[PDB]
């Protein structure tokens, strides 16, 4: 699925997006910027926190400038926060089972989905205030592993930047409460089909790399069928965190290595 959440503020979600905690099962963040706003502004690759915040603050590297310091405080919002998450068997899977290729996967899939979220992108301007389309989003995806509920959980923050580039100018993100024709609007209005869309696009991945699938929940809600999820469910230092899944898994009787030759073969 994918939930949706506005950022916190710019130190806030700096720290926190890529704090080595959130994601030391991973290893690392793989964290890389997307959107058409991102390229023209010259974003690719990986993230610097420093670009990053200053974004959320409303400050382009671009060199334009939405901050609207008010006594000490920024009446910019920095952005939204679109969290895509991968099915327990798959995430226990990509960081337990030491198949990388899942987690791939995983990004794929989220890139796949994160565009049809730009295409709503809109900005506001009057005339009468109209909501016209823009098609770009300035995006840093950042990828964590635990969950609130401590368990493994590959999913990708994709950090909208709160700014699009329309006629040349740099202006904020389209928002209406009232008509709900603002670009959040539409994302609300639309989590399901996304988060569809980036389940469907995984669960075709996963299936090429000779992994079966099942229906869990409605609107897609699978898991792979085998995978111990249950072991994970009802419920300090990322270290400790590691050890006790690795040692709850072990005391599953899966066989890891034989579950992924399964799947080799099943397709290869
Ligand atoms: C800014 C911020 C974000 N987050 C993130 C990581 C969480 O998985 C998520 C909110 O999801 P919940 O668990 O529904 O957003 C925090 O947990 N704390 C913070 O203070
Ligand atoms: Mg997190």
């Amino acid at each position: 699925m994918m939930s949706i959440a506005q950022v916190r503020s710019a130190g806030s979600a700096g720290n926190f997006y890529t704090d080595k905690d959130n994601y030391y099962v991973l290893g690392s963040m793989g964290e890389r910027w997307a959107g058409r706003g991102a390229e023209q502004l010259g974003l690719q690759g990986s993230v610097d926190k420093d670009v990053f915040t200053r974004l959320l603050e409303g400050r382009l590297p671009d060199g334009a400038d939405l901050s609207r310091m008010q006594d000490g405080s920024n009446r910019h919002r920095p952005g939204y926060d679109l969290t895509f998450s991968a099915p327990k068997s798959v995430s226990m899977m990509a960081m337990l089972g030491g198949d990388k290729r899942l987690i791939d996967a995983h990004n794929q899939a989220v890139d796949f989905a994160v565009r049809q979220v730009e295409a709503l992108a809109s900005t506001r301007v009057m005339t009468q205030s109209e909501t016209v389309l823009t098609g770009n989003l300035v995006m840093a995806l950042f990828n964590h592993d635990t969950s609130r509920d401590q368990e493994p959980q590959l999913h990708t923050h994709a950090v909208v930047a709160n700014v699009t580039q329309h006629n040349g100018e740099w202006k904020t993100l389209s928002s209406d409460k009232v008509g709900k024709t603002g670009f959040i609007e539409n994302v609300y209005a639309n989590q399901i089909a996304f988060g569809r869309l980036y389940r469907e696009k995984l669960k075709e991945q996963v299936e090429a790399l000779g992994y079966e699938t099942e229906v869990v929940g409605k609107h897609g809600m699978w898991e792979m069928p085998g995978v111990p999820v249950e072991a994970f469910s009802g419920r300090v230092d990322p270290e400790i965190k590691m050890a006790e899944w690795m040692q709850t898994l072990k005391e599953t009787g899966f066989d890891i290595r034989a579950y992924r030759d399964a799947a080799d073969q099943r397709a290869d």
